[PDB]
């Protein structure tokens, strides 16, 4: 497949990039350009381009307006002390977009071209990238929807491919503060036989009320319960959970299992590796609200934290639900969740080893 | 709110708009305008007007393309042989939209604005609504699409309501014909406080693999099972479902409760009162596949048909699912069935008295 490009000639200003540099934010603003290409049954992926960053035309019977036939993956691009821009993991979100695509009866869209149109954008506007050495970054969102015009119900057969950079400050408006979770006692986040385990637009849309629920309960963020026993714990809004179990080099990290529902984050299959790497014990099974409560209370329990991309490591200190609230150790970020933060952090900046081959270079 | 007008200054010639007439399909082709209101939370719904039909703008990162915050109906335009174009319960509606949008984050639009966008539609559009004494009509979509750009997860603070319409010729060209059912094993519409009570694009999104099973099954329709006990009939693919026991006076109706998570279908609400008018007792409760094909085969079950917008009814006359295989009757459409949907449809022609108040002018 060979890209395109049409340079935006009206950028913005040296002046303007770098204030929004100096005060990104998160998914506020966006980079010079974007990278576009259609797909048709008889021409299957085409017209890869990178054009500037503007509105996008649908016809107003567009299945995604209509079906919310759509799915989306979220990544970073770091600039390097070496002047290199690399991304982390990015071959897992290629991989993921395919298995996102294939649930929501979307055509799969090739890694390599999924890995090119990174390079693609990177490479106008590299500049985007914010100074090596920092928690600042730029957001890829790479994301698939259905353009087919027509009202009937059924898969799409045209499809756009977008991929737009969105510089990243720090997502939560705390950082390195821990929340508050609502256990959501109403509403569940997917079901057996459901949409949980793919980055599907209609999740969200779905989880908003939830959210506005915790918040009027007092509480930063909402917690999901399987919607089955309405009993095991499983995601904190779109972020993966562990539970610390004991301290020091003994310390044993336990997290929900992919039960199928469960959506398979990147930084979660990361986490375990390095708490592996570290000499921690891991563990991926069910675990519920009464034993949170109770073993967070005894002092087994020693740290809580959700995890994602955009966040990397988000503690959690406080619980709230239908039957109880409680908060975890002293109230404050433990001492492996900002242990395994400062090592994921680090090697995704380039400071320490890359082991596993997670960083690729985008340039 | 004040709708102010552009007129489409390239509509259809006359030979276009009538070849499309003569076989317009469903869902294919568009009038030439459509509604539009804006939604800031400054002005909330404002800037209403009747423009061309034609693609829309949205920025690359407007919400609806990301986290699938949309809803939409469905209803439609009958001309009358007095000359008057009327709906069919357009006021019901205007509060289901306002329902699907509180479960949704969005904000609600008044039914006042709502009935007048399709006045004012079909003041541009009359000429596209088909002739009476048949059973042709126009689809009136309405739809609200949050457009307000940011990558971050939260109700969106800006919204497009839009109303378009579509010719519809007569569902069933070659006569009336029964579908064939295959009861999903693998997939569900929706959980228990989920969103499957409100028109929500990701409620279809996510069942096209369900429907793709199905035909691959040899069958024509999905059949959704309770999340639950993966036992209780729901609905098929976007209709609701009907049970007839017996036959001439003394049969007797029952169809799957609301039990939250089903969506309440209008047809489905009409036909219940229809059945009562006629004399049929009604029922409003759970049904298992056991009862089903054990009743149909005992012969109490004499019938079965779904309800919706598009088709009115539609007779199922073949069931089958992971433990079985049925028949319903002798495979052909039910004489209850039939007559329940010329009653209906008579009502809407205008043929038969709206004792109801159900028919509205629009004009
Ligand atoms: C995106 C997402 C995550 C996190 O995945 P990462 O790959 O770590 O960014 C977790 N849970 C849900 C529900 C998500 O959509
Ligand atoms: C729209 C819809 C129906 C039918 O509703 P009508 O108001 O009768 O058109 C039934 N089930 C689902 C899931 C729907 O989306």
């Amino acid at each position: 497949l060979e890209f395109t490009v049409s340079a935006n000639t009206n950028p913005a200003t040296d002046a303007v990039r770098e204030s929004i540099l100096a005060n990104p934010g998160f998914g506020k603003y966006y980079t010079d350009h974007m990278v576009s290409i259609d797909y048709t049954v008889d021409e299957g992926w085409h017209n890869a381009q990178v054009i500037p960053y503007g509105p996008i035309q649908l016809d107003p019977s567009a299945i995604v307006l209509h079906y919310g036939q759509e799915i989306f993956e979220g990544l970073k691009a770091y600039r390097w002390a070496d002047g290199s821009i690399v991304s982390f993991r990015p071959e897992a979100n290629a991989a993921r977009l395919q298995s996102s695509a294939r649930r929501l009866a979307i055509p799969e869209l090739p890694e390599e071209v999924f890995i090119e149109s990174l390079r693609q954008l990177i490479a106008v506007d590299e500049k985007w990238v914010p100074p090596a050495g920092g928690e600042e970054s730029l957001y890829l969102r790479p994301f698939v929807i259905a353009t087919e015009p027509g009202l009937g119900v059924r898969p799409s057969n045209e499809y756009r491919y977008l991929l737009i950079a969105s510089p990243a400050g720090a997502y939560f408006k705390g950082g390195i503060k821990p929340v508050s979770v609502w256990l959501s006692h109403e509403y569940v986040r997917a079901s057996p036989g459901g949409t949980g385990a793919a980055k599907f637009g209609g999740n969200y849309a779905a989880s908003l009320l939830a959210q506005a629920q915790a918040a009027e309960m007092g509480c930063d963020q909402v917690v999901w319960l399987d919607a089955i026993e309405r009993r095991y714990v499983e995601e904190m809004g779109g972020m993966n959970l562990f539970f610390v179990f004991g301290s020091g080099g003994s310390a044993r990290l336990v997290t929900p299992e992919l039960s199928g529902s469960l959506l398979p984050g990147i930084t979660r299959d990361s986490l375990l590796q390095l708490a592996t790497d570290a000499g921690f014990a891991v563990e991926e099974r069910k675990i519920d609200v009464d034993e949170w409560q109770k073993k967070a209370g005894a002092g087994e329990i020693t740290e809580v934290f959700a995890c994602g991309t955009a966040a990397v490591i988000t503690p959690v200190s406080h619980v709230k639900h239908h039957d109880g609230e409680f908060t975890i150790a002293d109230g404050q970020p433990g001492e492996i969740t900002m242990a395994l933060r400062d090592t994921l952090t680090g090697i995704q900046r380039g400071t320490f080893a890359d082991t596993h081959g997670w960083m690729a270079r985008l340039n």
